């Protein structure tokens, strides 16, 4: 199974977390973020939960699980606008 | 000139900033501990200004302008231990 990160819109602070994605574990793309919803969304974040999901510059969404790639990010946001903020991750090798 | 970058013992939201060094730029490894003091210091980090420059793992200490390579990070220090905590960089393409 793949592996991608998932951050969450406009927050420069989370690192991501990051889902092995198949359709064996996510039978829907509704599925896959409804997974998200609860592991992203906090009483700052995300106020609809993710119904969107960007590439890590914003130049695009993503509409199915085929087009999640092995190893790249990802940024979940309730709204139709992305947040071109620092999303960042983990330098320190003693946690990665 | 040699770029490295530098980030401030136990936090993990300041991404670091990066330097060029060299002897014409800083004379001494104390005028560049200073200028550190200067563009890391603020009111809730680094009470005593740098006085200690960690490898990112904080495995040793840098006593010189020679021991630092090129395109790693570094931990500055008022204090002789190092917060283990998970230094951070940007991933947006938009911003590096």
């Amino acid at each position: 199974a793949k592996k991608v990160r998932f951050y969450r819109n406009g927050d420069r602070y989370f690192k991501g977390i990051v889902y092995a994605v198949s359709s064996d574990r996510f039978r829907s793309f509704d599925a896959l973020l409804a997974d998200l919803t609860r592991s992203l969304s906090d009483n700052i974040n995300l106020p609809q939960g993710v119904r969107y999901i960007y590439t890590i510059d914003g130049s695009r969404k993503i509409g199915s699980m085929d087009e999640l790639e092995e190893g790249e990010s990802y940024v979940c946001s309730s709204d139709n606008f992305f947040d071109d903020v620092e999303y960042t991750k983990n330098v320190n090798p003693n946690w990665s």
